[PDB]
């Protein structure tokens, strides 16, 4: 059966065994299947069809440049499909119709430049959307993203983001509440429109390694849910007393803070500058 049995009726190795296509020659009761490194270049609909007990599908640079309507329609029990390094140019509108147990999609460079046409908004239970590594230029979450009443980490991180505007979160606001982790950091980001994480829980927020200089008085306000926050490596403005509050902010919430920004010109830390008034 090519592919290595690593648990019999269970788990197997698929990749770099040079497939075209699907293979046909493995158990039914199948959870987990590692097919990265094949080239697949296409993958139809039904192109799992003798797998519905799947769980977890590698489909790691596999070449795919396009994905038909019903692709995955039979797995039902998918919880984790990893796309990663596939340059996908061509989506269909129904391409992830049939995961209705989808919890994490892994579609890290593959060449995605807006998560407007991403058809993912019939999947209600996804947990974690990892689209890191991408071209997405804009942070606006389309509003399909109402529908995504579980997702509870979205990492945009390295992609072409250049900034926030109070509408981008606009959506998150009309739909339930989550302990949402965000991953924004490694983006050409440089502003931070006023009032745009209001009303907004996160648990966690990445800015790191942008182009920050400045961010909007009081922008972290009412963020009792916030545990962990990223800001280092961004060429801040320590000039007063324009630097004045994120000064006392990262001073206060010190252990919230993972790294430390550092003031552009001298390197010091951001939270012991202090603002004469
Ligand atoms: C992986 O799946 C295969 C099925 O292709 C398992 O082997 C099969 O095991 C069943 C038993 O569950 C056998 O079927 C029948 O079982 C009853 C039990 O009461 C018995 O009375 C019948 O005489 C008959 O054996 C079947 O023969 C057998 N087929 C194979 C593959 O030889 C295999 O056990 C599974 N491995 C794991 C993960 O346990
Ligand atoms: C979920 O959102 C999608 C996208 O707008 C919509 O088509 C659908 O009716 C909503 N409800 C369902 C059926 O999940
Ligand atoms: C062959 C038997 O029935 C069928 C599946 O449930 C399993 O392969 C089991 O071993």
């Amino acid at each position: 059966e090519p592919c290595v049995e690593v648990v019999p009726n269970i788990t197997y190795q698929c990749m770099e065994l040079n497939f075209y296509k699907i293979p046909d020659n493995l158990p039914f009761s199948t959870k987990n299947l590692d097919l990265s490194f094949n080239p697949l270049r296409h993958l139809g609909s039904y192109s799992f069809f003798s797998f519905p007990e799947l769980q977890v599908l590698d489909l790691s640079r596999c070449e795919i440049q396009t994905i038909e309507d019903g692709a995955y329609q039979s797995l039902s029990h998918l919880s984790t499909l990893i796309l990663t390094g596939n340059p996908i140019q061509s989506l269909a509108l129904g391409a992830f119709s049939g995961l209705s147990s989808l919890q994490k999609l892994v579609a890290l460079e593959t060449n995605l430049a807006s998560l407007e046409n991403f058809p993912i908004g019939h999947l209600k239970t996804l947990k974690e959307l990892n689209v890191a590594h991408n071209l997405i230029q804009s942070f606006k979450l389309p509003e399909y993203f109402s529908n995504l009443t579980n997702l509870e980490h979205l990492d945009l991180s390295s992609n072409k983001i250049q900034s926030i505007y109070c509408t981008d979160l606009r959506v998150l606001h009309q739909m339930p509440l989550l302990n949402l982790s965000l991953d924004l950091s490694l983006n050409p980001m440089n502003f931070i429109q006023p009032g745009a994480f209001k009303e907004i829980r996160l648990k966690e927020l990445a800015l790191d390694t942008n182009q920050l200089k400045s961010v909007p008085d009081g922008i972290f306000d009412r963020l009792t849910s916030l545990q962990k926050i990223w800001l280092h490596t961004n060429p801040w403005d320590c000039s007063c007393p324009r630097i004045d509050y994120l000064s006392r902010w990262l001073n206060k919430n010190s252990q919230k803070e993972q790294g430390s920004a550092k003031c552009s010109g001298s390197g010091k830390p951001v939270r012991s500058i202090i603002c004469p008034t």
